[PDB]
Protein backbone atom coordinates (compact mmCIF):
# COMPACT_ATOMS: atom_id res chain seq x y z
CA UNK A 1 0.00 0.00 0.00
CA UNK A 2 1.51 3.57 -1.32
CA UNK A 3 0.47 5.81 1.46
CA UNK A 4 1.31 9.90 1.22
CA UNK A 5 1.31 10.86 4.42
CA UNK A 6 -0.59 14.08 3.28
CA UNK A 7 -4.37 13.58 3.11
CA UNK A 8 -3.55 9.94 3.21
CA UNK A 9 -2.63 7.68 0.17
CA UNK A 10 -1.30 8.66 -2.98
CA UNK A 11 -3.15 8.87 -6.30
CA UNK A 12 -3.21 5.55 -8.59
CA UNK A 13 -1.45 7.32 -11.36
CA UNK A 14 1.96 7.91 -8.65
CA UNK A 15 1.44 4.21 -7.35
CA UNK A 16 1.04 2.95 -10.98
CA UNK A 17 4.54 4.72 -11.74
CA UNK A 18 5.90 3.62 -8.61
CA UNK A 19 5.48 0.03 -8.70
CA UNK A 20 8.41 0.93 -11.51
CA UNK A 21 10.07 4.26 -9.97
CA UNK A 22 12.11 3.91 -6.83
CA UNK A 23 11.50 7.69 -6.32
CA UNK A 24 8.79 6.79 -4.59
CA UNK A 25 10.02 5.99 -0.18
CA UNK A 26 8.74 2.85 1.29
CA UNK A 27 8.75 0.55 4.59
CA UNK A 28 10.70 -2.33 4.98
CA UNK A 29 11.07 -5.39 2.14
CA UNK A 30 9.83 -2.49 -0.46
CA UNK A 31 13.37 -1.58 -1.07
CA UNK A 32 15.34 -4.68 -0.87
CA UNK A 33 13.38 -6.70 -3.70
CA UNK A 34 10.75 -3.59 -4.82
CA UNK A 35 13.71 -1.70 -5.44
CA UNK A 36 13.87 1.95 -3.81
CA UNK A 37 15.51 4.19 -4.86
CA UNK A 38 16.67 5.87 -1.85
CA UNK A 39 16.29 9.77 -2.68
CA UNK A 40 17.13 12.24 -0.13
CA UNK A 41 13.66 14.12 -0.14
CA UNK A 42 13.93 15.33 3.21
CA UNK A 43 10.82 17.65 1.99
CA UNK A 44 7.62 15.90 1.10
CA UNK A 45 8.90 12.86 0.47
CA UNK A 46 7.12 10.78 -2.28
CA UNK A 47 4.05 8.32 -0.74
CA UNK A 48 5.10 5.55 1.27
CA UNK A 49 4.59 2.20 -0.44
CA UNK A 50 4.57 0.01 2.81
CA UNK A 51 2.96 -3.50 4.51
Amino acid sequence: VCYKEGTGPCSESEEKACKTSGSCRGDMQFCKVAGCEHGEEASEAKCRCSL
